[PDB]
This record gives C-alpha cells, sequence and structure tokens, in this order.
C-alpha cells in the first residue's frame, strides 16, 4: 500500500535546483493495455507523456532537487483502483547550464519499498533557449505574445563512427515539426558544434526545407516545422568529412520562429525534434510546450442584456510605475474579435489602438496573443444614446486561457 522514490539527478557532477513533477499514470497506461503490449505502452507514455497527462497540474507533486543532486517523494501509493500503481516523472524546470532529463516510467510492484531511479538526459534535447532576443529559464512550459520570435535550440550528437565505410551514413536528418498552428518558420540562426558555427561552411551543402517553402505542405503534413539532411545535400561527401572530425561532439541547431495570429488560447501547443541516420532508426523528442492568452468581454446597457456596438475601448497595462497602453497591428478593419499580429506598448495613449465592440450576443469584444498578468480596460467612448458608468475594468488574463469568464461590462442609457 505504500511505496517511495528517491530521484537522482546527476550529469560526475550532482544537480540542484532541477525540479521533478510525479505523475499517477496507472489508468492511462491500463487503458493502452487493452490495444497494446506492456512494452509498447511503458515507451507510449515515456515518449509523448503531455498526451496522457497535464504537465503542469497543480496537483501532480514536485520537488526540487537538493545540494546532492537528490529528490525524494515519500509516501505513494501501491494499489490505485484495484490495479498496481504506475507513476511518471517529468523534469519540469532545469537550471544553467543542464538539459532536460528524459521522462521515465515505473510500473509496480517490482516487492521494493525504497525505489532510487536515477533519470538521464535524452539523446535528443530541445529547448526554448530565447524570446524576443532575451534568455529564459529552460522550463517545460512557456506563455508568449502574438508576434514574438522564438528561439529555439534542437541539441544531438554525432555518432563516433560517422566517416565509416562498411559509407556507412548516407544520411542524417534532423526533423522539427509542430501538429498544430501558432507559429511560422522564420529563420535558422546558427548550427554550432564545439561551440564554432559551421552554418556558413554547411550552406549550400545540406539538404534543407521549411514551412514557408512551396516544396513542404506535398512532402510532410505539418504547419509549422523544417527539415535538414547533412548527408542529402548538393555535397555529402565534404560535409561527411567535416562532421566526422567533431565525431563525438553535440550539435546543436538553433532556429527562430514567429508566434502568429493562429496561435490561440487554451491551447497548449508542443514540437517535436526527430533524428534520424536512416528510415529504420529515429530518436525523437518533445520541446516545451508555449500557450498564449485572451479574454472576452460583454459590453451591455445596464440591467438588460442588450449588446451595445461601437463602445470604443483601449487596454491599459502597467510596468511599475508607469501606465502602457496597447498597439495592435494587423486590426486593420476588425472590430469586436481582435485577432492581431502583433501587440506592442506605448506611453502615449493617443497612439494605442481604439478596440470597438460589434454587437453580437455572447461576447462582442474578444483578445488574443495577450501574456497574463494583469490589465485595465479603459472605455474611451461609449456608443451614442449611453454614457459610460464605470471609466476603467481590471482583470486579469489567466495564463493560458480565454479567462475564468466573459467579463460583462454596462453602460448607463441617457433617456
Amino acid at each position: 500500500t505504500t511505496v517511495d522514490f528517491t530521484l537522482h539527478k546527476i550529469e560526475r557532477k550532482p544537480v540542484q535546483g532541477a525540479q521533478f513533477k510525479i505523475f499517477n499514470v496507472t489508468d492511462a497506461f491500463y487503458q493502452l493495455l487493452e490495444n497494446h503490449d506492456k512494452t509498447t505502452a511503458a515507451s507510449m507514455i515515456s515518449q509523448n507523456l503531455g498526451q496522457y497527462v497535464n504537465l503542469q497540474d497543480p496537483n501532480a507533486a514536485t520537488v526540487t532537487t537538493d545540494a546532492d543532486g537528490l529528490a525524494a517523494f515519500k509516501g505513494l501509493a501501491a494499489k490505485t483502483n484495484g490495479r498496481h500503481s504506475v507513476y511518471a516523472f517529468h523534469e519540469a524546470v532545469t537550471p544553467q547550464p543542464y538539459q532536460k532529463a528524459a521522462d521515465m516510467i515505473v510500473s509496480l510492484p517490482v516487492d521494493l519499498t525504497n525505489i532510487h531511479l536515477y533519470p538521464k538526459d535524452s539523446l535528443v534535447t530541445k529547448n526554448l533557449t530565447e524570446i524576443n532576443e532575451q534568455a529564459v529559464a529552460t522550463k517545460d512550459l512557456h506563455d508568449v505574445a502574438v508576434g514574438d520570435v522564438l528561439t529555439y535550440q534542437v541539441q544531438f550528437q554525432i555518432p563516433h563512427d560517422i566517416g565509416a565505410l562498411a559509407f556507412k551514413y548516407n544520411q542524417f536528418k534532423v526533423l522539427d515539426y509542430m501538429t498544430k498552428e501558432g507559429l511560422t518558420f522564420k529563420a535558422l540562426t546558427a548550427i554550432t558544434v564545439d561551440g564554432q558555427d559551421i552554418l556558413k561552411a554547411l550552406t549550400g551543402k545540406m539538404a534543407f526545407m521549411s514551412s514557408n517553402d512551396a516544396a513542404w505542405q506535398q512532402t510532410h503534413n505539418y504547419p509549422f516545422g523544417f527539415e535538414l539532411d547533412f548527408l542529402g545535400g548538393t555535397d555529402p561527401d565534404a560535409v561527411r568529412n567535416l562532421l566526422t572530425q567533431y565525431a563525438g561532439k553535440r550539435v546543436t541547431v538553433a532556429y527562430t520562429g514567429i508566434v502568429n495570429e493562429k496561435m490561440i488560447p487554451d491551447q497548449k501547443v508542443g514540437n517535436t525534434a526527430e533524428v534520424s541516420f536512416d528510415p529504420d532508426s529515429k530518436i525523437t523528442v518533445n520541446g516545451p510546450e508555449i500557450q498564449t492568452g485572451g479574454i472576452r468581454f460583454f459590453k451591455h446597457e445596464a440591467g438588460s442584456s442588450k449588446s451595445l456596438a461601437n463602445a470604443t475601448f483601449i487596454l491599459q497595462r502597467m510596468n511599475g510605475n508607469v501606465r502602457e497602453y496597447a498597439v495592435l497591428e494587423g486590426v486593420n478593419g476588425m472590430a469586436g474579435t481582435y485577432q492581431p499580429t502583433k501587440i506592442t506598448w506605448t506611453t502615449n495613449q493617443d497612439a494605442a489602438t481604439r478596440l470597438k465592440t460589434s454587437g453580437a450576443e455572447t461576447a462582442n469584444l474578444t483578445i488574443q496573443g495577450l501574456l497574463p498578468g494583469r490589465y485595465t480596460l479603459v472605455e474611451t467612448a461609449a456608443p451614442e444614446g449611453y454614457e459610460i458608468l464605470d471609466p476603467t475594468t481590471d482583470f486579469e488574463v489567466i495564463a493560458g486561457t480565454w479567462g475564468t469568464k466573459t467579463i460583462r461590462i454596462a453602460n448607463t442609457p441617457v433617456n
């Protein structure tokens, strides 16, 4: 009825600061057991854990590694609804410069009370390193605004025997993609190994494709992505010679992506990097999730539920002492539902974008692409026939959603 898990994060060197989260996936596992083997289930959850769990669940117990790189999870249940429990583990945030461990899983009993796990790192790794050229923390979930330039790094090892004849290696694929929309591929910014950029040597010598290319949609299904084959370009030989002199070393592929107006809230969007040396064998990792914010209002005649169009608003934010006001690009000829390509901020309120209500029934002013935190909707004009009731409506964009509810705002009829 009771078990313990002692996690040991080490990378020779122990690692303090790494936070782990435990997930009970007992019933998620036994669901797959109907269609699948124990091994196929065990791996499926380990591979794509976020498919089976909310990875940022508050209730999922979380602990941080101490000085010794050690993290206890005391007193777990052995059973779970008449099944021997199966628990999954996930490194939620990692300190610099360390990498994110693989998402390991265990099925009970094995019996053993004090169970010591040692979460090793994945053979492919992905991170969100920067947002608008400013470094962020390595964590499983990042909240984003529309028009943000996101910088990703996919890291993987070169085989020790890369220059073998048997040539042995004629393919070094690197495939990144997202299943759901939200990003557009901006650019490949570097390919570094041994802290030295080899992108200039490789350009015009690899195969390289992305979402922006006409050849992508016929060959790949996905809205965002890029494919990169080192040994499948116009000069595979020279590119193999280049890689052999860094045989064993860790290549990092950096690229930028732009958050677009198809990115919607209530939708966490991950990416997946796949590395393959042949069509037979792939090593693969899922990056961190990203989500954006939004909010809905209902402008109405006081007392009734009468929707009032052409009530003008500006969105206000605090920057410590400083008031700032939203400037929405890509919203020429929109009203009610605003789906901007970039929300940027100004201290001059005369320059701020005037948001006008539509007169739709359910909610007649929506904004997407917002960061979470506190805001204030300021009514600059009531529609003709109505005076303003309360000039400011302060609210909170909840992290990754449309909010807990649509915010009703009343106008007073003059007659």
